[PDB]
């Protein structure tokens, strides 16, 4: 603690080295805080937790810190770069990302481009392969919501219930029982939602009725009609596997057509970004 490391380099820091630039809207019971770093100019996410602050929010705050902290290696978990512990309150350094991608679907007013979504489908799946093979963690909560982007094109995990511990997004298994195999399901329902800018049950007036939905209805489809590749098409496919059973893991998802073609494709993520973001002004 009491310092921060941003690309390899260390920083002597405290809470009076970093301006304030205003609150973040991250959708918690939380304080978020866009900062800038005066030493470098560096522009980072805090998180205030208040020692008198309510219990269930610094428990949750904290299960989240301990995965963050030993998941340097993860290239697809966004970053803690240090903490300061005063008297009050403890303060968490973060990696600013532009937004989340339940966000970028609002702001966007339509389908989020197959290519966009084949990175982010790379980055999701090793994301929650790490988390499970070197944690343990079943993460249990994967949503638009959680999925974070930035201007320079990286696509990463969120910190927000990453140590696991709406049902829109619940595998039938879930709801009702006979595992990683119901985040895969999410993960199915997350890319029909962001590939068609329509949520797949969005007629839906209670979270029953979604549930309803699930279990009686066929699983959503790609619309056939929208150029979108045979890779991405099977790859949906599998993830909305009704039989959990059937259904793959991750370690199976990794050799997916879908996922080889996007670990190699050259895809300029940061522009198409940036453009959504100015188009969208
Ligand atoms: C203005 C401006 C710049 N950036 C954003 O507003 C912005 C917006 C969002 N939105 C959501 O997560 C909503 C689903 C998230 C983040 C974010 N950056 N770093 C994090 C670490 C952990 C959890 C969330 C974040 C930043």
């Amino acid at each position: 603690t009491g310092y921060l490391t941003i690309g390899g380099q260390r920083y002597q820091a405290e809470i009076n080295d970093l301006e304030n630039l205003g609150e973040m809207g991250s959708g918690t019971c939380g304080q978020v805080w866009k900062m800038r770093f005066r030493k470098t100019g560096h522009v980072i996410a805090v998180k205030q937790m208040r020692r008198s602050g309510n219990k269930e929010e610094n428990k949750r705050i904290l299960m989240d810190l301990d995965v963050v902290l030993k998941s340097h290696d993860c290239p697809y978990i966004v970053q803690c770069f240090g903490t300061f512990i005063t008297n009050t309150d403890v303060f968490i350094a973060m990696e600013l990302m532009g937004t989340s991608a339940e966000k970028l679907k609002k702001r966007m007013q339509g389908p989020i481009p197959e290519r966009i979504l084949g990175k982010m489908t790379v980055a999701i799946v090793k994301a929650l392969y790490y988390l499970k093979e070197k944690h343990g963690v079943i993460h249990r909560d994967v949503k638009p919501s959680n999925i974070l982007l930035d201007e320079r094109g990286q696509i990463k995990l969120c910190d927000f219930g990453i140590s696991g511990r709406c049902a829109a997004y619940m595998a039938p298994e879930r709801i009702d029982p006979p595992d990683i195999r119901a985040d895969v399901w999410s993960l199915g329902i997350s890319l029909v939602e962001l590939a068609t800018g329509q949520f797949p049950y969005k007629n839906c007036k209670t979270d029953f009725e979604v549930l309803t939905k699930v279990l009686q209805e066929e699983p959503p489809l790609l619309p056939g009609h929208m150029g979108f590749s045979g890779d991405f098409q099977s790859f949906v496919k599998d993830c909305l596997t009704k039989d959990h059973r059937k259904r793959p893991k991750y370690n199976k998802l990794l050799e997916h057509s879908f996922i080889k073609r996007y670990e190699t494709l050259e895809v300029d993520v940061a522009s198409w970004f940036k453009d959504v973001m100015a188009k969208t002004e």
